């Protein structure tokens, strides 16, 4: 089945990460200990694990730097993009691209978390957002 | 709201990537063009976009190498971990860690896609998997 159970991001400091996701996104953890934090998302779990521990679990050297990837958070109105991005920046985020209209229409910007993981904050009215998140592609 | 709308992975070759996700995971795209492929997942969309295009959209230099992250796919029985991993490897995946029992119990291994993005194939009976994916953390 087409499923992702957990998105795990390697991080360097739990407090800094918790600040970004908690004070920036307004998310609350479902689990937390000195090495990992879990947030219940729309169909899966987001985990922020200290890099040393992630690397240890994989068994091979895993870089601490962000990679070729971006996670998008879609909002319900164009007026929500800018405000949310400001909140992320105020919570330790690094502004990468101020919100503007992408080729595929709508409005989107980019902000990276404290560890460099890229987040796209976007308004894309073409893709339905269900009652409890659940985003579905639509032509 | 606690939501991820899209997980975008930067890739170098669509055919190689499509082979891994299609022949390895058995997933089918909902959208595809010469630069990007979208797969409808459990509450969100997985996108594999040519790195040049991803970098262009963010506006800043974005590495082509994988980063400090891992995506997990949870199976419904311990006997499914090994077979699925073999299929991923046969589809171009790189075996990083043969399946074994992690500290938190269960069974899990790691295989990276053609571009280096790390996938954990795991059996974790403690976390419920709903009718259409939807994985939820449970103590």
């Amino acid at each position: 089945l087409q499923q992702v159970a957990v998105i795990t991001l390697g991080i360097g400091d739990l407090e800094a990460s918790a600040r970004f996701y908690g004070e920036g996104f307004g998310w609350a953890p479902v689990f937390r200990n000195p090495e990992i934090i879990f947030y219940q998302m729309n169909g899966f779990v987001l985990a922020t694990w200290l890099v040393q521990n992630l690397q240890e679990d994989v068994g091979v050297a895993v870089t601490s730097r962000p990679g070729s990837m971006a996670l998008a958070h879609n909002v319900r109105a164009e007026t929500e993009v800018a405000p949310l991005m400001e909140r992320l920046v105020a919570a330790g985020g690094q502004l990468l691209r101020p919100a503007d209209a992408p080729p595929h229409g709508g409005l989107r910007g980019y902000v990276a978390d404290p560890d460099g993981h890229i987040w796209e904050i976007a308004f894309n009215p073409v893709w339905p957002i269900g009652a409890d998140g659940s985003v579905t592609f639509a032509a």
